[PDB]
């Protein structure tokens, strides 16, 4: 069953939704690959590596996110106990001289209890609730070993061009690869995406407004093909990837996306 329409945008609607062939996943967030340009190559914090002195600026940044139906209908038509899977990646890729080597990748895998939704906000409508935990780690290993748990929750409203989706968490578990980590990151995410015609132009940040840091992260995007979209990167702050959540930096990238936010 399940009626809440496709709703561009709506990752737990889009989840409900159902395929033929078991093997064709579902998009969680974005999925890109970009050649960028970082204007400060924290080394210091990747030190230990023996290459990081010989770190470049210029990296190749992708990022994966599939979405996994575990179990629909377990709280009612149009909802879903979930997991997702989605990973960043930097890879100094041109830096061969120490035999492309990547600096950093984050592994956040997430099992969550979702729902497709229908709730009028004055001309917007709450279309994703999506609850649960969250795990987020760089695989490395002491020093260089960072990770941190959140359980969470996932709000998307939409209002014709615009689309609003709002991300607070609670931290679980241990942070002692960094303690300090949400005075970087904060207690919540935001995504602000817009539709232009075709182009899509969108924002996602974290700020702690007590301790002023936080970081933000701008893009366009448009279609080449049905499928696949040139897309442009501009982040900049502190958090952008886990080794360098207490790092400030601006990055600007440009590649191909296969989806946007919406
Ligand atoms: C496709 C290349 O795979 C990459 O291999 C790297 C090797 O360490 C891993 O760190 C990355 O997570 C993985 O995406
Ligand atoms: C905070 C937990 C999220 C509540 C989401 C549960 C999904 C229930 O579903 C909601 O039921 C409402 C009826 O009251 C309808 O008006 C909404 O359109 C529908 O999405
Ligand atoms: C040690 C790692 C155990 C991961 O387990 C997690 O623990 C959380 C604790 O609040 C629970 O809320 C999550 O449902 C559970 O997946
Ligand atoms: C940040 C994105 C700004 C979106 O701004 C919108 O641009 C539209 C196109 O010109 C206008 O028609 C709308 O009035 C305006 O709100």
């Amino acid at each position: 069953v399940h009626d809440a329409p496709a709703v561009r945008g709506s990752i737990i609607a889009n989840m409900l939704q159902e395929h033929d062939n078991p093997f064709t996943l579902y998009p969680y967030d974005t999925n890109y690959l970009i050649y960028t340009q970082t204007s400060d190559l924290n080394k210091e914090a990747i030190a230990s590596y023996d290459w990081a002195e010989n770190a470049r600026k210029d990296e190749v940044k992708f990022q994966l996110s599939l979405a996994f139906p575990l179990w629909r209908g377990i709280l009612g038509p149009n909802s879903v106990l979930g997991a997702s899977y989605t990973q960043k990646s930097w890879w100094q890729l041109s830096n061969s001289e120490e035999s492309s080597p990547f600096r950093e990748t984050n592994y956040e895998p997430q099992l969550f209890l979702g729902f497709a939704t229908d709730y009028r906000f004055a001309g917007w409508t709450l279309r994703d609730v999506e609850m649960g935990y969250n795990h987020d780690s760089n695989g490395r290993s002491d020093p260089t070993s960072r990770s941190w748990a959140r359980l969470y929750t996932r709000l998307m409203a939409e209002n014709g061009n615009w689309l609003v989706e709002v991300k607070p968490w609670y931290v679980v578990g241990n942070t002692d690869d960094n303690p300090d980590i949400t005075k970087y990151m904060g207690y919540y995410q935001l995504k602000i995406g817009y539709h232009l015609g075709d182009a899509v132009l969108s924002a996602k940040g974290q700020y702690n407004w007590n301790t002023g840091y936080g970081g933000a992260e701008l893009g366009l995007s448009y279609p080449i093909t049905k499928h696949v979209r040139l897309y442009t990167q501009v982040y900049s702050g502190y958090g952008e990837s886990l080794i360098d959540y207490n790092f400030n930096q601006t990055r600007v990238g440009v590649g191909v996306m296969l989806n946007d936010l919406f």
